[PDB]
């Protein structure tokens, strides 16, 4: 058949994506023979070491590049270029990525307890959220406050409260208050020591 410059049957389309979710970047490119393509962000080609993760393919004229978990580092101008003997041919796009949130949430909550004086308790949450929340403990409302009896930890998204040796003074109500910039969650306990 005849020889044809490359043409982009379907440009790319600009896209606002959401942090973290999957952003892609789709072509049709016509041509004969068919063309070499290759991909390019601001002036510099895409590659699986340029942007890690980054899945590229181009087969049935059928052009894609995309971005597995997109970052707010990868949006920007992105075009794709093809190229055979008959001429070259772009196709520029912009990749937006728009900041994501999730207000605070308990995946594992306080859990009420009675347990006989002396004994070791630890109460327990984990809590996520984006931005990462702000937790703080209380008892009875007032915010607890670190010492050999009373004990705050955290190892990433879980909070504890370690009360080594329980006493009938201890018991009361138990909360963690979870806040960051798009909400609050709070997590209530009842703790009674005989």
């Amino acid at each position: 058949m005849t020889t044809q410059a490359p043409t982009f049957t379907q440009p790319l389309q600009s896209v606002v994506v959401l942090e973290g979710s999957t952003a892609t970047f789709e072509a049709h490119i016509s041509g004969f023979p068919v063309p070499e393509v290759s991909w390019f962000r601001d002036g510099q080609v895409i590659s699986t070491s340029t942007l890690p993760g980054v899945q590229i393919s181009f087969s049935d004229g059928r052009a894609k590049l995309t971005i597995p978990a997109v970052t707010k580092a990868n949006s920007g101008r992105y075009s794709l270029k093809a190229t055979n003997g008959s001429g070259q041919a772009t196709s520029t796009a912009e990749l937006l990525v728009k900041a994501e949130t999730a207000p605070p949430n308990f995946v594992q909550r306080l859990q009420s307890m009675t347990v006989r004086q002396g004994s070791q308790v630890r109460l327990q949450v984990r809590v996520t959220g984006i931005p990462t929340p702000v937790v703080k403990f209380y008892r009875d409302g007032a915010e607890i406050q670190s010492s050999l009896d009373f004990q705050i930890s955290q190892e990433g998204d879980l909070y504890s409260l370690l009360i080594a040796e329980a006493y009938p003074e201890d018991s009361g109500t138990y909360s963690v208050n979870a806040t960051n910039s798009v909400g609050r969650a709070t997590s209530t306990a009842e703790l009674l020591v005989q």
